[PDB]
């Protein structure tokens, strides 16, 4: 299978194109190339500020008859400065207008902590301390549910949520639309076994980002573990006549976890979806899963002492 069926029975393609850090002058071509290589799932966000260029790409391929709207799975995300409901509606309409779409397939809460509204994405006081808001992810969810009832969003999900936080959402008084995905960092050094088990058992599909360990991240350090250099992955890649990246991506697909590798490089965009023509052995999967060290590269870490930080819990 190339998809995972969500609680709603909508089909989410297991491989999607990631866009975080794709420059605005390069992302239009990457998305065009992806569509031509058969990608149908596209992950974008308000805070990536490249949604307009993604939307141009999608519109051009629809107009060319290369792909039908109903066969695309477009995801975007609400940024934490926009949890308040009126602000949420303006942010969403901008994300929908930029993408030139009539509806999103999936709209996610980007992070679970709310951040102070204003122009900046990461508001700070004079000390350089990040400023939080009074709006919670619960508060934001109530706003987002209206979008579903309106037909503007097919389904809602979460990103960077721990299982306690999802429980809280699932137990929210008056809940109307249950979350359909949790999108979180996932690779052999952060396997997510317990979180994936919990989501799957709760009607929620998982979406794994940073499958290649995000080597273009801005704060990479020499002392960080290097996903793309794991020695067992080269071994397994060679045996399957695949690349190291293809093994790292397959690792998710084979767990029925969707995965959104980001590239703006034509050869790599093509390579990354070439993962439905081989199968990792039980020993291969057992060996990859062995590598877990609970090591994360991604997240808003400066807010670790504020309420609703996700990464202190085991999962
Ligand atoms: N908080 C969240 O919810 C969250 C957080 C992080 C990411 N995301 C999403 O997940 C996506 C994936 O995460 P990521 O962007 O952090 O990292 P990633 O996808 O793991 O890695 C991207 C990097 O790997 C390179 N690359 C891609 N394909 C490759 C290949 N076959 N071989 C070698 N290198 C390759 C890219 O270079 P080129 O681009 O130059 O080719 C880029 O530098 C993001 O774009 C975004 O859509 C969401």
């Amino acid at each position: 299978t190339t998809f995972v069926k969500l609680r709603t029975k909508a089909k989410m393609p297991l491989v999607g194109l990631g866009t975080w850090k794709s420059p605005p002058g390069q992302v239009k071509e990457a998305v065009k190339a992806a569509i031509d290589a058969g990608y149908r799932h596209f992950d974008c966000a308000y805070v990536y500020q490249n949604e307009s260029e993604v939307g141009e790409a999608i519109q051009e391929k629809i107009k060319e008859k290369a792909v039908r709207r109903e066969d695309l799975f477009i995801v975007s995300k609400l940024w934490s400065t926009f949890f308040e409901k009126s602000l949420m509606k303006e942010a969403f309409q901008k994300t929908l207008s930029d993408l030139k779409l009539d509806y999103l397939d999936l709209y996610l809460i980007h992070w679970p902590q709310g951040l102070q509204a204003g122009k900046e994405f990461l508001p700070k006081d004079s000390q350089g301390k990040v400023l939080m808001s009074k709006s919670t992810f619960l508060d934001a969810w109530e706003g987002m549910e209206e979008l579903v009832d309106q037909g503007l969003v097919k389904a809602l999900g979460v990103s960077n949520f721990n299982h306690f936080q999802i429980e809280r959402l699932l137990n929210k008084p008056g809940l109307k639309h249950k979350p359909v995905t949790n999108q979180v960092e996932c690779h052999p050094y952060l396997t997510q076994e317990k979180l994936i088990q919990y989501c799957h058992s709760k009607g929620i599909a998982v979406i794994a980002y940073s499958p290649l360990g995000s080597p273009d991240r801005p704060y990479a350090k020499p002392e960080d573990p290097v996903v793309l250099e794991i020695p067992k992955i080269k071994e397994i890649a060679a045996k399957h006549k695949k690349t190291i990246a293809q093994v790292l991506i397959r690792f998710h697909v084979q767990r029925n976890v969707a995965v959104i590798p980001k590239s703006v490089t034509l050869s790599r965009i093509k390579e990354n979806i070439q993962v439905f023509d081989f199968q990792l052995s039980e020993e291969d999967m057992a060996a990859i899963l062995s590598l877990n060290r609970n090591w994360r590269a991604c997240g808003l870490f400066v807010t670790s002492d504020e309420e609703d930080f996700p990464f202190h819990e085991e999962y």
